[PDB]
């Protein structure tokens, strides 16, 4: 992709957990990654917990645009702005679902630049 090895090994012991504590399995990963999602705490809860991690998102999965950006490549600013435009601010039931209406507006919006870690 655009995101690199460097950021692998940086949330590595997060994901760990974030996985251990929802269930989620790789091959869940790999799929929201293939743009499939389903609404499954399993997965969802799991984006919503890595976000956490990285004071991406607070305690009601409200996004902090700002952390978002700062964390992106200089390049994808731009279109990220746009798609945060349309897609922000989250709501849903609760947070693991928040961030699952977020996850399928994101992607529906910018799938070329979609994926999870
Ligand atoms: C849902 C998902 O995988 C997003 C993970 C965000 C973690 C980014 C952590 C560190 C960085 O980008 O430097």
């Amino acid at each position: 992709d655009w995101v690199p090895p460097e950021v692998f090994d940086l949330v590595a012991e997060d994901k760990a957990r974030c996985m251990s504590e929802h269930g989620t399995t790789q091959a869940q990963i790999d799929d929201v990654d293939k743009g499939n999602l389903v609404n499954e705490p399993s997965i969802t809860c799991y984006m919503y917990c890595l976000l956490e991690a990285f004071s991406l998102v607070d305690d009601e999965a409200n996004v902090d645009e700002d952390i978002m950006l700062g964390l992106l490549p200089d390049q994808l600013q731009e279109r990220a702005q746009s798609v945060m435009g349309k897609c922000l601010p989250t709501s849903g039931s609760d947070n693991c679902n928040k961030i699952y209406n977020l996850a399928k507006c994101v992607q529906e919006s910018a799938p070329d630049v979609w994926f999870v870690i």
